[PDB]
Order: C-alpha cells, then structure tokens, then sequence
C-alpha cells in the first residue's frame, strides 16, 4: 500500500531534521520510499510566536498495518527530540502525519486517515500535489481540483 506522509519541522535546524526523518522513514521495516517532494518554507499555522516550518511530503510503499506504521513514525519523532506541550499547533522538532494510507478510511482513537485537516492546509496539499498530481481521495475528490477550488497560496522553497 502507498502511504503519503507529511513532514514538518520548525525547531532544531529543520533541514537537518527533515533529512534525518527521510533517512529513518526509508529504514522502516517492510517499507520503502517511492517519491519525495521539494522542501518548502511555510509561515506557521496557529500561534505566531514560533519559527517558520520546513514542510515536505513522502510516498512510502509499505506492507505494515497502518497503526504499526504510526508506531514507527512516532518512534522517529521521538528519536529526533519531539516533545509535546499543552499548546495546540505549537512548534516541534519533527512531526510526521499519515495523510493517506492507500485509499483506506480509518477512524480510530489513535488514527484518523485521511488526516483530519489536510484538505484545509496548503502546506500539506502542495507538497503532496508535487509527488502525486493524480491523487484521488477516498471520498472521490481529486487533489488537483481541491487545490484549484480552495486556491491556497503557493509555497516558497526552503
Ligand atoms: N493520521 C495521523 N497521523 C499521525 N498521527 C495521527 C493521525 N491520526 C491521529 N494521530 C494521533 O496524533 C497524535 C499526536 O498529535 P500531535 O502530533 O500532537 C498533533 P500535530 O500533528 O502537531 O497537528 P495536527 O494533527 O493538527 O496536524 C498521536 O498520538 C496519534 O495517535
Ligand atoms: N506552516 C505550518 N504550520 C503548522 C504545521 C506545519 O507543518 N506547518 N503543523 C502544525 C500542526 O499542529 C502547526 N502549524
Ligand atoms: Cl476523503
Ligand atoms: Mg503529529
């Protein structure tokens, strides 16, 4: 199954964080990277007392169960010093979001796929569109037509 993973970092040298994340993603068992996007510098969504993000997307072929993939992405976050605090939408060294897991629809306590807010976020959709221009969501919507509808600001390279 092809999983699409969003990468974000705005602490502790985001370029190094994203490169480390890509290396680690490729080392996940029973999985391999298919495609990687460019790196983008994006202004923060949410609180404004935090640095700009590096955002990117990856396509990962995997035979892991989705929750097992999640276990691995969370391990990578922790390896790269991810902490969590009370604030929502706050800064982080590394975040990995499972945007899609094939065409699956998953609604569980630990895991919601497609990612619950991605259709509202240019910083998730644009890097995804770079690597999967033909992508269709489980609900039948085309990524290309969502981007044209919402007309989110285009991104700048990191
Ligand atoms: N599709 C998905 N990808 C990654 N984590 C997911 C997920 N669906 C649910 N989660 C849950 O997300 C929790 C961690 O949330 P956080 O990483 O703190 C929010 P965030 O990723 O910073 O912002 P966002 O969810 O608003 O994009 C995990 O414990 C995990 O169970
Ligand atoms: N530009 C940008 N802003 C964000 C990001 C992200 O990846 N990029 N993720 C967040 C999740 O809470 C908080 N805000
Ligand atoms: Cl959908
Ligand atoms: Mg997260």
């Amino acid at each position: 199954t092809v999983a699409y993973i969003a990468i974000g970092s705005n602490l502790a040298s985001p370029l190094e964080q994203v490169n480390a994340a890509l290396k680690a993603l490729g080392d996940i068992p029973e999985s391999h990277i298919l495609t990687v996007s460019s790196f983008y510098r994006t202004p923060p969504l949410g609180p404004q007392d935090q640095p700009d993000y590096l955002n990117a997307a990856v396509a990962l072929e995997t035979s892991l169960a989705p929750e097992e993939l999640l276990n691995h992405t969370q391990r990578i976050e922790l390896q790269q010093g991810r902490v969590r605090k009370a604030e929502r939408w706050g800064p982080r060294t590394l975040d990995l979001a499972i945007m899609l897991f094939g065409n699956e629809v998953i609604n569980t306590e630990r895991l919601t796929v497609p990612h619950y807010d991605m259709k509202n976020r240019g910083f998730m959709l644009w890097p995804l569109f770079e690597i999967a221009p033909e992508l269709v969501f489980p609900d039948g919507e085309m990524l290309r037509q969502i981007l044209h509808t919402r007309a989110f600001d285009k991104l700048n390279k990191w």
